[PDB]
């Protein structure tokens, strides 16, 4: 069933689809072969390309992938920044991991504890689904 995580995504689905809101989902967890993974997911683009019923009904867990905005698997020596339709990866250094929302050109600092940026909020989701889940919400 849905805990805080899927409820949070369900609450944001309509506005992500329509473009009123653009959410980036940070998940740190593990793959199914015992390695930690983390990465940043463009929620609106995933909605556009996948039937989210699979996730809402618990048929599959949402997880970050190498094709997402950025993705890490330290055990596997993988760290990639492919960007996404809605976000460009613009910096990654001690001052922050920075994405730019392409439509409005505003900068998001997407470190899991970051001060997120203009018209962005960050919320940690308490969920048993993942080691850490953080949602950044950008109001365009
Ligand atoms: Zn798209
Ligand atoms: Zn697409
Ligand atoms: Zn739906
Ligand atoms: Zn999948
Ligand atoms: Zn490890
Ligand atoms: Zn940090
Ligand atoms: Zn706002």
């Amino acid at each position: 069933s849905m805990d805080n995580f899927l409820t949070a995504l369900a609450m944001r689905e309509e506005d992500n689809r329509s473009g009123k809101l653009s959410s980036v989902i940070f998940i740190r967890d593990r793959n199914s072969h015992g390695q930690e993974i983390s990465g940043y997911i463009d929620y609106a683009h995933r909605l556009k390309t996948e039937d989210f019923e699979v996730y809402f009904t618990g048929k599959k867990r949402l997880l970050p992938r190498p094709t997402d905005i950025s993705f890490y698997n330290w055990d596997a020596d993988i760290a990639v920044s492919n960007s996404s339709p809605n976000y460009q990866v613009i910096a990654d250094n001690p001052e922050g991991l920075l994405f730019r929302y392409k439509r409005d050109r505003k900068i998001l600092n997407v470190d899991p504890k970051a001060q997120p940026g203009d018209n962005s909020t960050r919320i940690t989701i308490l969920t048993e689904l993942y080691v850490q889940a953080v949602i950044f919400d950008h109001i365009s």
